[PDB]
């Protein structure tokens, strides 16, 4: 388990701007919560905490 930014192909985040829609796409994917941060890595996007190992999250290189 991990917390990380989730993804969507390819390598891509899921932009947000309420905590609300970010908790209920990590809790559907098995993560303990989500929220939207403002500021961090990865801007705007969606964070989860306790993710499952094999939701896949964003790594370093360009979303396409
Ligand atoms: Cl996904």
């Amino acid at each position: 388990v991990r917390d990380a930014y989730i993804a969507q192909n390819y390598n891509c985040v899921y932009h947000c701007a309420r905590d609300a829609y970010c908790n209920e796409l990590c809790t559907k994917n098995g993560a303990k919560s989500g929220s939207c941060p403002y500021l961090g890595e990865h801007k705007f996007a969606c964070y989860c905490k306790d993710l499952p190992d094999n939701v896949p999250i964003r790594v370093p290189g360009k979303c396409h």
